[PDB]
């Protein structure tokens, strides 16, 4: 008899409040084992079980997975499985699954999150380019969004985040468009905290933007993470019913 | 006795040649020490000498240090000192130091030369901004290249690898371009094997490019090492006392 695992992957959850929901079944466990491990970004969950076929074992792994994502909103932090899966490879499968394609302008990120798309093979079906706005006078001249504007309402604001994801779809006519902008830290930016992050995603039929804080990180960490709840915007925006591409 | 240490840093020139060329003077070094070591990219040598005052152990590091840089072209390769130091880091100063802005057009790297511009605080000086031209359609687009050259020549070509850098610097205004375009693999493109990568340089001087091959290495390690080769052409140049800048 073999040991068989499964890896459940989770972001938006903090490893301190994830296993406060799930103690009830960790001080309980049996046979799955449950073991929780944090990593910069994001929380996993290995479920370890002994059988002798890898059906016997994933019958009794689906049994505790289902206990796991039903309480509370898990199901909205779980986003795969696997040892090595992560939240830039399931955004890729999943933008290849769907015939789309996404560019991207980055400020604080400078790059991390097109480099991130282009680590797997074939990401020239759903990437064609996209742009390093690391200036002020590089969000106006490269995007085409007034200078005033963006002296007006700052950089670090949801009116920049919007006006730099619909302008580099437009100028690329990529199905979605990611933006990042925000202050790597550890000084403030605009009067704006460390790791305060505005993350915007336009589409044909919506523009919009998430405010994150990245609070307590380094610049190396802030600058990752972002990337991460960047991915993460662009999964639930995938896998939304609602028409939103 | 306190032990004093230096780190040689080498760019350009692998693990087996440098301690082929370096075997005569370990063969015969007994102190100071010599300690080659090797990762992704580059390698160092670590001198390691004994005494209770540094003028003494700087003597001897110094003359250790003069016998291996004397040595063949060994000179052409040495780019810095320090244990925890880097070509990024060094070119970083460097961009500072001369007063240099900088830019980049990328390929298939795809933000990872820019990105690690911005792994060092006050980047913003030097850096303002670049491009992503992952497609062949937005390296004409983005940059205003021609299309019908870029087919001709091949995006994996001087002649493109020219264009991406001289166009990227006259739509950001910066005093230096690197762009790079190449072959990541596994498998060839344009009949070109993998790791094939040219690295375009551009200045209000001189515009030219540089053929790198980075054979029998994976997609990533491919990237990783053409952002080095790109940083060490900008070192090259900055340093070269020939008004190329
Ligand atoms: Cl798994
Ligand atoms: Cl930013
Ligand atoms: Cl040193
Ligand atoms: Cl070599």
């Amino acid at each position: 008899e073999k040991l068989y695992s499964r890896v459940l992957r989770f972001f938006g959850i903090g490893e301190s409040h994830l296993v406060t929901l799930l103690h009830d079944l960790i001080a309980e466990q049996t046979d799955p084992t449950i073991a929780p491990y944090a990593k910069t970004g994001e929380v996993t969950i290995r479920l370890s079980t002994k059988a002798h076929r890898q059906k016997e074992a994933d019958s009794k792994l689906d049994k505790l997975e289902k206990k796991i994502i039903t309480i509370d909103n898990l199901a909205d932090y779980f986003y795969g499985y696997g040892e090595e899966n992560s939240l830039p490879q399931v955004v890729f499968d999943l933008l290849k699954e769907k015939g789309k394609t996404i560019t991207a302008a980055e400020s604080l990120t400078a790059g991390l999150f097109q480099a991130r798309l282009a680590d797997f093979a074939g990401a020239s079906d759903i990437f064609k380019g996209g742009f390093i706005t690391y200036s002020i006078e590089e969000k106006a001249r490269m995007l085409g969004i007034p200078f005033e504007d963006l002296q007006l309402h700052g950089v670090v604001s949801a009116f920049t985040a919007e006006k730099m994801a619909e302008r580099s779809r437009q100028l690329t006519q990529a199905d979605l468009a990611i933006s990042l902008t925000g202050v790597a830290g550890p000084d403030s930016l605009e009067g704006q905290p460390a790791g305060t992050v505005f993350i915007g995603l336009s589409s044909s039929k919506r523009t919009m933007a998430i405010k994150v804080l990245i609070g307590g990180r380094s610049r190396s960490d802030v600058r990752y993470i972002a990337v991460l709840h960047a991915f993460n915007l662009v999964r639930q925006t995938l896998l939304s019913h609602k028409n939103l591409v």
